[PDB]
C-alpha cells in the first residue's frame, strides 16, 4: 500500500500538542533540549505513540472528578481530580503508555476552563442537572500533576463554586504566564507520577543525524491569560497528519521518505525535506526561525529514499 | 472513477462538527419539527464544503478580530463590539458567497468561551496579553457577522483591550434558561434580524417513508444553571475532513453504509448517507443509539434513493 500525506495546505493544519491552528513552519538549530515530546507522535507506518490519541479535542484535555480542595503553597484556590481515560473508561497505571493519552506533554502552567455536569438530576429542574465552569490552571510542573498515578491538581481564581464527586472536564485555552515563575518549556517533559520519579513508555527523543539538517516544527502560537510573551507550542507533525498515518498504515519502504513542500497554485517545489520513519521532519537549514513561505503551501511525498539522501539546503 | 471512502474512525475517535467537542452517541429524533439546516459540518459527498464549513476542528464557532469599543450593560455585565476577519486573518469580504465567516456559530444561544488578546506594539519588547471568559449571544441584534462585526459580553468589566489582536475560543454554552434562547436548528440572522440569510447549505430530511435524520451527538458544558445540553451534527469534523481531501465522484444519490462491529464483524445497522452529507436511518423512535463506541460506519455501494433499508 502506497504511502502518501494529506493534501491540506498549512492553513488547513492544526497543532497536535495544543488546540491550535498551525501558524508557520520554524526551525532552531541550535536548540540544546531533547526534543521528546509525547503529544502528536506517530510512525510513518501509523503507530501511535507516547500519549498520542486522535481526537483533537483530546490534546491536553482531561476528563475526571474533583475530589476535595487541597491546599498549596502557591497563589489561588487548588483542587485535586481524578482522571480517566478521555472515553471515560477507568485509567489503567499498568497499561504501556507514559501517562492517559492527550495528557499534556510539556511543563508549564496551562490555562482552560474546568466544566462541571452532576450526576444527580432534580426533579423541580425538569429532572435536569446543576452546571458550573470557571478558569482553572494545571501546573504541569507541579509535583500533585500526577495523571500516571489517576490524579491532578488544577488551581481556580473562584474560592468555592467547584462541586466534589462531580464529573469534571479541562478545556485547555493557553498558558496562564510564561514568567519566570511559571517555568513554561515546551521540551521538558512532565513527571507523569510525580517529583522524582522516572518517566516510562515514552515515545523516543528525534534530532537530525545528517550534516548541516535540522529539525523542521509546525509552530503555534499559544493564547496567554496576563502578562507579557509570545509563547509558541512546535509540533513534529500535525494532527491531521497524524490521524491520515493512523488510518492508512502504509508499511514503511525505507528509514526516510522524501517530500517536497509544494506551492499548488504555480506547481513549484518551494523546498524538500526527509520525513523519518518515526514521525519527524528534517531540512537542510542553517538559521532559526520562520519558513517564509505562503500558508497555501503543502508536502507531497515524492519518493522513498535513505539516510545518505543530501537534501538541497532550503 | 475514484473510488468513495469513508474514514475507519470508530465513534470515539470522531469530533463534532458543530462545536468543539469529542461524538458521544448516535441520535435521532423523528418528531423533531424544526428545519434542520446546519451550516457547520457541512460537506457533499464529492468534497465540496457548503454553508460556514471550513477543515479546522480549531475554527468551529471560533471568531478573529479587534475589539473596537466598550459599552456597559444597563445591568451586569460589559458588552465589546467586535469587527472579525477571515480566521486566517485576511479581512472578510461580505459579498463573497457565504453566510457569514467560516466557522461562524451556526445556531442559536448564548455561547460561553475565553477572548484573548496578544497585542502588536510594544518599554520591554514581548507583547502585552490578557484573556477573560466571554460569551456572544447569537440571537442578538448585535449579532452581525456576515457584516463583519460581532458583540461579546463579558464579567471582567475593563480589562479588555481596543485595536489589539483578539481570538474567541468556545468552551460551551452559557446558560439553557428560557431567555438563553439555545435552539440548535434555529439559525442566527448572520446579518441582522430584518435580514435574509444568505448562500446557506440547504436543509436536510429523509424523503422516503420510515425514515428520519440520524446525528452525531455531543453534549455541550454549561457555564451555569441547570441542563444537560446537546449539540447534534451531519457528520463529524473527520468525514467533512476526509471528503474534502477525496472528492471521490457521487455515483448515485445515495452511499449505503453499515455500522460495524469490527470485533464479531457483524452489521449492527445500515444506513443511507445521501449526496448533500447527511444520514438516514430506518427507525422509528428517538433517543441514542445503544452500539458499542468502537463501531465505526463503512461504505457499501452506492444505491438509488428508493432503496429500502433493513428497519433498526
Ligand atoms: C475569575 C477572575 O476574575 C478576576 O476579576 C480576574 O482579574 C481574573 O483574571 C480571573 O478571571
Ligand atoms: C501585561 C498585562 O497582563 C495582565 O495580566 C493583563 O490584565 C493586562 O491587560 C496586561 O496585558
Ligand atoms: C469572572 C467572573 O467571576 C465571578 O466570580 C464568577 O462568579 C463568574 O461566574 C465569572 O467567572
Ligand atoms: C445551578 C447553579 O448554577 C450556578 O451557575 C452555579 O454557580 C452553581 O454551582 C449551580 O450549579
Amino acid at each position: 500500500k502506497p504511502f502518501t500525506l494529506p493534501i491540506l495546505t498549512l492553513g488547513e493544519l492544526t497543532n497536535s500538542r495544543f488546540p491550535l491552528p498551525i501558524d508557520v513552519l520554524y526551525t532552531n538549530p541550535n536548540e540544546s533540549a531533547i526534543v521528546q515530546c509525547q503529544n502528536g507522535r506517530c510512525t510513518l507506518d501509523g503507530e501511535l505513540q507516547g500519549t498520542t490519541q486522535l481526537l483533537p479535542t483530546g490534546i491536553c484535555a482531561f476528563r475526571g472528578k474533583v475530589t476535595q480542595q487541597v491546599q498549596d503553597e502557591h497563589r489561588g484556590t487548588h483542587w485535586n481530580m481524578t482522571v480517566t481515560n478521555l472515553n471515560g473508561t477507568p485509567f489503567d497505571p499498568t497499561e504501556d503508555v507514559p501517562a492517559p493519552l492527550g495528557t499534556p506533554d510539556f511543563s508549564g502552567q496551562i490555562y482552560g476552563v474546568i466544566s462541571q455536569r452532576n450526576t444527580n438530576t432534580v426533579p423541580g429542574e425538569g429532572n435536569l442537572p446543576a452546571n458550573r465552569a470557571h478558569e482553572a490552571v494545571i501546573a504541569t510542573y507541579s509535583p500533585k500533576f500526577t495523571p500516571k498515578l489517576g490524579n491532578i491538581q488544577f488551581s481556580t481564581w473562584e474560592t468555592q463554586d467547584v462541586s466534589s464527586g462531580q464529573p469534571t472536564k479541562f478545556t485547555p485555552v493557553g498558558l496562564a504566564s510564561v514568567d519566570a515563575n511559571s517555568h513554561f518549556d515546551q521540551w521538558t517533559l512532565p513527571s507523569y507520577s510525580g517529583a522524582l520519579t522516572l518517566n516510562m513508555n515514552l515515545a523516543p527523543s528525534v534530532a537530525p543525524v545528517f550534516p548541516g539538517e535540522c529539525l523542521l516544527f509546525f509552530r503555534s502560537f499559544i493564547p496567554l491569560k496576563g502578562g507579557y510573551g509570545n509563547p509558541a507550542i512546535d509540533c513534529l507533525m500535525p494532527q491531521e497528519w497524524v490521524q491520515h498515518l493512523y488510518q492508512e498504515s502504509a508499511p514503511s519502504l525505507s528509514d526516510v521518505a522524501l517530500v517536497r513542500y509544494v506551492n499548488p497554485e504555480t506547481g513549484r517545489t518551494l523546498f524538500e525535506a526527509k520525513l523519518h520513519r518515526n514521525g519527524f521532519l528534517t531540512v537542510a537549514r542553517n538559521s532559526a526561525g520562520p519558513v517564509v513561505a505562503p500558508t497555501n503551501g503543502y508536502f507531497r511525498f515524492d519518493s522513498w529514499v535513505n539516510q545518505f539522501y543530501t537534501l538541497a539546503p532550503m
